[PDB]
């Protein structure tokens, strides 16, 4: 039995609410902490298809799945997301934090408390007075699972460990939004204290990229984790990614760094590979959330033109991120000015009060690490990151046009090319090199400086000496310059008044 | 690469010693190159800045 | 492997800003006097390649 | 030694591409993405490439012919391979002077 | 025959759901011995031209 309209077979209709017509993006990929539950292969990469599977593969409240719930956050589409899951060291000891709760609730209302990110954070109340301090801890009635620390409900006083060892759990704060004045009542004579007793010592080293992403090639590295050698271990698999040795896959990494001015300032290694995420100290997010928005945001969630900068109130908006009004900025401006003009990236709140509400940060400067050229000479060539991404874009374009050659007769000595033959010499593909260059001013390139000395060829017969060139080979020299666009208006504002 | 030493002709009678030669007998020595093709290019590739 | 457009090995590309294209242009000598702490032999004509490696 | 594939199909695809579909004019090279590409064969994506660049290299400069999948990836979809260098595994000469004058395999089929 | 190969595809996760609690192991137990040496090209392919040759 079937139905008229549809029985004869010519239209087949399918009906299904999940399918998608987006092609596959490009590719970004997560690296972080699991624990003993997951049951994904350590060490291997793997390919995630959405949010659910969290959790039952990569851990409860592990680094990893926080990291990847921001991932899949910030990119509604548009973006293949990759895994690459790393264990904790044997060694390693777990941070420890006390929140003593003290005081007995004398009169009713509400009490909510900020925790790592506005996901984590609680509303509790109490209807009555003459709770004791063991009425109150009744806040694990409300902490979530995927929280990545423990709360132990002891008696009268929570104790927080963090799930995964090492310094990464180092970072919990706690905050007591309505203790100051607010719309909210509080109970009266509450007082809730947050301290740390125990830091972590062991973080896990890998030095394998070679062996787990041999050659595929990647968009945006995210690492989530603070230790500097790790960095620099990602530093050098991005270097790998860009040498000349070998045929190139390029790609570009972000990370973050946390502490005072004096010590952010020390880790600025010139790494024109690595965008660097200044924190402060007093900073009341989990770093790598922060770090992971921003990645996503940038891998292409945005750059499907490459030249696109991520910076401003509208196209660097991380709203996937949370954190309460406060009078202190985190940063003084100075500060900001200094660690702009070091190569870190500083981002801000969106606006600022004492109420204590909700709001997204946003970034100041997409900027890279990079400060000095292999010569030592200070230069903005690298400075913003879309200058690499330009790059990379520049590389392929380039190749992609010099492909016709390949195969193709060529002439030299003697440049006459007899009627009827198909091939080509040294001046004709000159001028076609820079047809093809003066037709991309405006998408690839600004204007040329002089055209007549930007691109040279030469055939290696003309190179090598007499008896050793090769037949076939060329060598060629390009120098480019990308587009301009509007950085900064200085107004100077001159009141004056009506007169004669 | 030279026209006149690339290509030689000559007969029986003027290489076996006399009486043993042949009539009508060539030898040709001939020597040649195959075509050119395009094989690799070497791509530097120097970005900069807008300048001045 | 690498990328598509790259995997084949017809082009080798380079990607280096600190590149220069001019030959060299003809020499100047400059003479004058040092201090103790220089690393440099005395009374040998050297050449120089940048501003940076001075002092030192 | 990790080669996913039943070797002689590879062996014959090539011997057929070089033989027939392509070379009835000797003066052509079976290289590249295009003109050398063994579109009947197929296995799964890897990012482990068989062979390291080094390798490759040593391999091409002792007169063996390498060949590499058209795409790259980890999700292991099938994929062809093709031909990197079109040559032959002549080295030395007659008179044992190294040279290139046979490196390449059409240089066989111009000479005949 | 002593170059044969099996591969698990879906061992890792992929849009097509592989059943839990499933493993497959493939290993050798014995090798080949002994191939055939002809050498009797003169006879059979006695002047005839073969452009190209394939050796299986």
């Amino acid at each position: 039995m079937a139905q008229d309209a549809l029985s004869d077979g010519f239209v087949r209709l399918c009906i299904d609410p999940s399918l998608n017509f987006f092609g596959e993006g490009c590719k970004i990929l997560v690296e972080g902490q699991i624990t003993d539950d997951a049951t994904a292969a350590e060490n291997v990469v793997t390919c995630v298809n959405s949010e659910l599977d969290l959790v039952e593969r990569f851990g409860q409240g592990s680094v990893l799945t926080e990291s990847l719930r921001k991932v899949f956050c910030m990119c509604k589409s548009g973006v293949s997301v990759y895994a690459l899951p790393r264990a904790d060291a044997a060694a390693a000891v777990s941070a420890v934090y006390t929140l003593t709760v003290t005081g007995t609730a004398l009169t009713d209302g509400r009490v909510q408390l900020y925790m790592g990110e506005a996901e984590y954070s609680l509303d509790i109340g109490v209807d009555e007075g003459d709770t004791p301090t063991q009425i109150a801890a009744k806040i694990v009635a409300a902490i979530s699972p995927d929280f990545p620390y423990e709360a132990t409900a002891a008696a009268g006083v929570i104790t927080l460990t963090a799930r995964n060892g090492g310094t990464i759990g180092n970072h919990l704060s706690v905050i007591y939004t309505n203790l100051g004045s607010c719309t909210s009542v509080t109970p009266e004579g509450v007082t809730v204290a947050f301290a740390q007793t125990t830091p972590g010592s062991v973080n896990p080293e890998p030095n394998d990229y070679a062996s787990v992403v041999n050659e595929c090639c990647f968009a945006v590295y995210v690492l989530s984790s603070d230790d500097t050698d790790w960095q620099e271990n990602l530093r050098d698999w991005i270097r790998s990614a860009w040498d000349c040795s070998k045929p190139q896959c390029f790609g570009h990494g972000y990370v973050f760094n946390k502490g005072t001015l004096g010590q952010v300032l020390a880790d600025g290694d010139n790494s024109a590979e690595l965008s660097r995420l200044a924190l402060p100290t007093t900073y009341p997010v989990l770093p790598y959330l922060t770090n992971a928005a921003y990645g996503a945001l940038s891998a292409c969630s945005t750059c499907e033109n490459p030249e696109l900068n991520v910076q401003g109130q509208t196209y660097g908006l991380l709203s996937c991120i949370n954190m309460p009004e406060s009078c202190t900025p985190g940063w003084e401006f100075t500060e900001v000015t200094q660690l702009q003009n070091n190569g870190f990236v500083v981002s801000g709140p969106a606006t600022t009060s004492g109420q204590g509400n909700f709001t997204s940060p946003y970034i100041y400067n997409d900027v890279t690490n990079y400060l000095r050229d292999e010569k030592n000479r200070p230069n903005a060539t690298f400075r913003d990151a879309s200058s690499r991404r330009l790059a990379a874009a520049t590389g392929v374009a380039l190749a992609t046009f010099l492909q016709q050659f390949n195969g193709l007769a060529v002439f030299t000595k003697n440049t006459n090319i007899k009627t009827g033959i198909i091939g080509t010499n040294l001046r004709l593909m000159l001028g076609k090199i820079r047809k093809w260059a003066s037709d991309n001013v405006g998408v690839l390139f600004s204007e040329f400086d002089n055209i007549n000395e930007d691109i040279q060829l030469v055939s290696d017969f003309d190179v090598q000496p007499k008896c050793v060139g090769q037949p076939g080979v060329f060598h060629l020299n390009m120098r480019y310059r990308p587009p301009v666009r509007g950085a900064r208006i200085n107004v100077n504002l001159v009141p004056a008044l009506f007169d004669n």
